[PDB]
């Protein structure tokens, strides 16, 4: 019918959950939002429970709440975070004011893993393979992550990887961002995420941030030093006059030979980096193409790299009232079907 809930105070936060979830312990020191590790008495498994912060306080909060629930309810893939449960203590739409989301509990984020040292080439093959397998899935539904960086990627002891998003909650996004979506200078596609994967892979191999810019101007200067200033062919496709003026006003840099930058790395790794870190977003490798690159010979299976069901994002166009976004969210909580045990 409906379970029995119990109340708690944790880090100045109130928490009201079903008895099924036990021994709630705050994790991530703010960086994941309001999240507790919990023990799930139904499965005998550890889980993560997130309490959304002020979910219906404004129109923009209410839309963000709907968007996060809709994305989580869609994701059914080994390398993307998925929804085990969603609950509110509210018995009706009228008193609906709190949303709790339940996922798998992961062992570590990749930020607090590179921080020690660099990884073996074999560890890098396996981790980048799993990122690209999750991205083929997300991109097949016309979903773009847009903020891939080591702090949004999580792994277990056995090195199984999942893509998450910790949104706004306290490693600069700037350092991993595609030049075209940073300065909005060209048509942008799913391959903004492939630029980010290139930056992350470089960092796992060298143990150093590839492009540690201090701001957007410093960031572009560090990038152009490796990949070279745009040619006349890429200049032809820049719609922004101010962008085009800025670029053409710098003194010309050549493309460096990546074999001279990533010295001693697997030459198959250097070749894949050349294909990911191209300025022209029409010429960057896709996730599906990257999975068939020789670098992943050990892992690639074309019969086990699935696509996603279609995702209706027509809501993204709509301008509705708080109470409308709230009712739509309540509907999705009510209609939720747990994954098969
Ligand atoms: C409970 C929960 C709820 C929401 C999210 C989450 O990723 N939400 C996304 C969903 C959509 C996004 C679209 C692009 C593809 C990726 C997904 C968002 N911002 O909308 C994560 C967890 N879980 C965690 O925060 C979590 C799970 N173990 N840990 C953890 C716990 C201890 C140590 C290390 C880690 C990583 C943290």
């Amino acid at each position: 019918e409906r379970p029995t809930f119990y109340r708690q105070e944790l880090n100045k936060t109130i928490w009201e959950v079903p008895e099924r979830y036990q021994n709630l312990s705050p994790v991530g020191s703010g960086a994941y939002g309001s999240v507790c590790a919990a023990f799930d008495t139904k499965t005998g498994h550890r889980v993560a429970v997130k309490k959304l912060s002020r979910p219906f306080q404004s129109i923009i909060h209410a839309k963000r709440t709907y968007r996060e629930l809709r994305l989580l309810k869609h994701m059914k893939h080994e390398n993307v975070i998925g929804l085990l449960d969603v609950f509110t203590p509210a018995r009706s739409l009228e008193e609906f004011n709190d949303v709790y989301l339940v996922t798998h509990l992961m062992g570590a984020d990749l930020n607090n893993i590179v921080k020690c040292q660099k990884l073996t080439d074999d560890h890098v093959q396996f981790l980048i393979y799993q990122i690209l397998r999750g991205l083929k899935y997300i991109h097949s539904a016309d979903i773009i992550h847009r903020d891939l960086k080591p702090s949004n990627l999580a792994v277990n002891e056995d090195c199984e990887l999942k893509i998450l998003d910790f949104g706004l909650a306290r490693v600069a996004t700037r350092w991993y961002r595609a030049p075209e979506i940073m300065l909005n200078w060209m048509h942008y596609n799913q391959t903004v995420d492939i630029w980010s994967v290139g930056c992350i892979m470089a960092e796992l191999l060298t143990g150093r941030t590839l492009f540690p810019g201090t701001d957007h101007i410093d960031q572009l200067k560090l990038i152009l030093r490796l990949v070279g200033t745009p040619g006349a062919e890429l200049l032809k496709k820049i719609s922004s006059e101010s962008a085009r003026n800025y670029i053409q006003s710098l003194a010309q840099m050549p493309k460096m030979n990546f074999a001279n930058v990533f010295i001693g790395a697997n030459p198959l790794a250097v070749d894949l980096l050349e294909k990911m870190l191209v300025l022209d977003s029409d010429k960057r490798i896709t996730a599906a193409q990257a999975l068939a690159h020789a670098y992943f010979a050990q892992y690639h299976d074309p019969d086990d790299e699935p696509v996603a069901d279609p995702y209706d994002q027509s809501f993204e166009s709509r301008d509705l009232l708080i109470d409308e976004w709230k009712s739509l969210t309540y509907d999705e909580v009510i209609s939720f079907v747990p994954p098969p045990l």
